[PDB]
């Protein structure tokens, strides 16, 4: 339960292994811990595989089936849907550039538009944590002039969540893709 400073994202990742070793997860302590990496871009660069029409998921370490450690690239003007997180913790760390995220309440049954409960920014280096008890984001890369990187953990894993159309509060199933797994394009 001794939390130190990651020295790079290799010692990052050891230990994140460490503390997704049991069934639980201590939240605060995987945020501080992802809040105490300093982002340094050579040892991400390797996973930071952009595409020109959306931002990419790039698979980095797969947490020995407790958790999935990703990448997540964005271009200028690029952006989430709104989504949930299929009963899973997700922290967000920026490692490169800012994101909007956009705060959302579960819909009713009833046909509404959905009204943002909160924005925030988050920078460089930022931890954040959101969980279906919470709510439901978008995240978006508002700038016109920097691509932004992100580093996401999810556990458990999951490859399939929602996608909620703010007009009406309607959900529909989507898979998610990997971009790249491990540094290797995977079309
Ligand atoms: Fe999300």
């Amino acid at each position: 339960t001794e939390l130190l400073k990651p020295r790079t994202l290799a010692d990052l990742i050891r230990i994140l292994h460490e503390l997704f070793a049991g069934d639980e997860v201590n939240v605060e302590e995987v945020q501080a811990v992802l809040e105490a990496y300093e982002s340094n871009p050579a040892e991400w660069a390797l996973y930071a595989k952009f595409d020109q029409y959306r931002y990419t998921r790039n698979l980095v370490d797969q947490g020995n089936g407790k958790f999935n450690l990703m990448i997540l690239c964005w271009g200028e003007g690029h952006g989430s849907s709104i989504h949930d997180h299929t009963d899973s913790h997700c922290f967000l760390k920026l490692l490169q550039g800012n994101l909007k995220e956009t705060l959302f309440d579960w819909p009713d049954k009833k046909s509404n538009e959905m009204i943002k409960k909160s924005e925030r920014t988050l920078r460089e280096n930022q931890c954040a944590y959101i969980n279906d008890s919470i709510g439901l984001h978008r995240v978006e890369n508002v700038s016109h002039t920097e691509p932004a990187v992100s580093l996401h953990l999810y556990s458990p894993p999951f490859d399939t969540c929602h996608a909620f159309d703010q007009r009406t509060g309607h959900k529909n199933k989507v898979t998610m893709t990997f971009h790249s797994k491990f540094g290797i394009r995977t079309p």
